[PDB]
């Protein structure tokens, strides 16, 4: 509840961190951290250039809501949903935040 | 130096949140805060729907890097420069990061 909590909170810094070490390799393009412990919100964001057009742009988001990890989004060709699982979290405390409450009844995951 | 940076962090959080308290009259979209005081990267966010659209983006986004506010974004109609300004933020210690540098020598702010 608390130690979910903190292990969420933990698995979730350390895949989204990991996720860091890289960037595109076009352009003048930095990759940033933004994670709010209050809120629990988790972001990593592309903040640049490529020559004069501006690049800007969540690559990845994942909120921790209600005990459940919620993948808000995801601009990559990763499957965040099996690296979480692949670090123990089990596929019901993931929801898939760009699908519809519809959606998520098909798609595998926890509706909420 | 530091006081500064303790104004600039005070200022940042109470402009951002004051942004807070509205949000889009279509849909079901929540508006959020994505606060990173070890970085200082400081966010609000909308997340949600219109109907099967995906709504999903930051609405503003302000950083303190070297004892400057860099707008790196704003989505709104608001000038937040001209709202720093304001809380009394001198000119000269704000970036427009959306300009290239070569914008910024012409805009207005400073280049960094």
């Amino acid at each position: 509840g608390m130690d979910k909590l903190n292990e969420y909170r933990t698995k979730v810094r350390q895949l989204l961190t990991k996720h860091l070490q890289y960037k595109p390799s076009y352009g003048d393009v930095e990759v940033e951290q933004i994670f709010d412990e209050e809120h629990d919100h988790y972001q990593i964001i592309s903040v640049g250039w490529n020559n004069q057009h501006r690049i800007y742009g969540p690559i990845m988001h994942l909120d921790i809501k209600n005990n459940k990890i919620w993948i808000q989004q995801n601009t990559t060709e990763a499957d965040i949903a099996l690296e979480l699982m692949e670090m123990g979290i089990d596929k019901q405390d993931i929801v898939i935040g760009f699908h519809t409450p519809k959606m998520r009844q098909l798609s595998g995951f926890a509706v909420e």
